[PDB]
């Protein structure tokens, strides 16, 4: 019973749809810059950007289906202090700080929004989306097998990139939250999906319940 046709709605999913519009963008973008620097597994690392890039067509077809124009300007400006530090850790040869932008924080926060949004998404963006989905289980997450491959050695770094990063997380969950609740898309919700999801990724990669628990905590603690 959300109106996909009132002003509000229409109104908040320009800015929501260009977020995902240009996180999938930059994603893209992202999998070839660590397609570079990590020259050796470009094949899989070429995959993953292309895929991103389908993602993002889909994600824009959800736009005009709805006929709303996405304020790509406003998500370009959501997205620049995460966008800044991928590309400094990108120029430095910091490989581990790249992957925890985008492998770890950035597709976290999008597994959370997709999972928020399906049960309430029109019949179309929730297909797009269920396909996104099913596309992100079916694939490995490879900044994060590389991470766990690599832990010792990228351990510290991590953290460090955790506290440089999270925190902007953070802001993007604040400012998302008024237009995601017009789409039916409760803020609490988010933030729990979010951690959740980031939590098993840094088990994953090696940390202990105890470094997930302090690491996890950085955004919140703060707030
Ligand atoms: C039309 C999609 C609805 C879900 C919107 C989620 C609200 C904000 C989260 C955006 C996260 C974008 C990350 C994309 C990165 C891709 O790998």
């Amino acid at each position: 019973e959300l109106d996909f046709q009132s002003e509000s709605y229409k109104d908040a999913y320009s800015r929501i749809n260009a977020i995902v519009i240009e996180g999938e963008q930059e994603a893209f973008d992202n999998y070839n810059r660590l397609a570079e620097m990590l020259p050796d597994q470009r094949d899989e690392l070429h995959k993953l950007a292309k895929m991103e890039q389908r993602h993002m067509k889909g994600f824009m077809a959800c736009g005009k289906n709805l006929s709303v124009t996405p304020d790509m300007g406003f998500a370009q400006k959501f997205f620049e202090r995460l966008h800044e530090n991928f590309k400094a850790a990108a120029a430095e040869g910091k490989v581990v700080t790249c992957l925890l932008i985008q492998s770890l924080i950035i597709e976290c926060f999008a597994i959370a929004a997709y999972n928020i949004y399906i049960p309430v998404a029109d019949a179309f963006a929730r297909k797009i989306t269920e396909g996104v989905v099913r596309d992100e289980y079916l694939h490995r997450n490879f900044g994060e097998e590389w991470l766990k491959a690599n832990f010792d050695a990228s351990k510290a770094e991590l953290e460090e990139a955790n506290r440089q990063n999270l925190p902007l997380v953070w802001l993007m969950l604040n400012e998302v939250a008024d237009d995601a609740r017009e789409l039916g898309m409760e803020r609490e919700s988010l933030v729990e999906d979010f951690m959740i999801a980031y939590g098993e990724a840094l088990e994953n990669i090696g940390f202990t319940t105890r470094e997930i628990m302090r690491m996890s905590a950085y955004g919140l603690a703060a707030v």
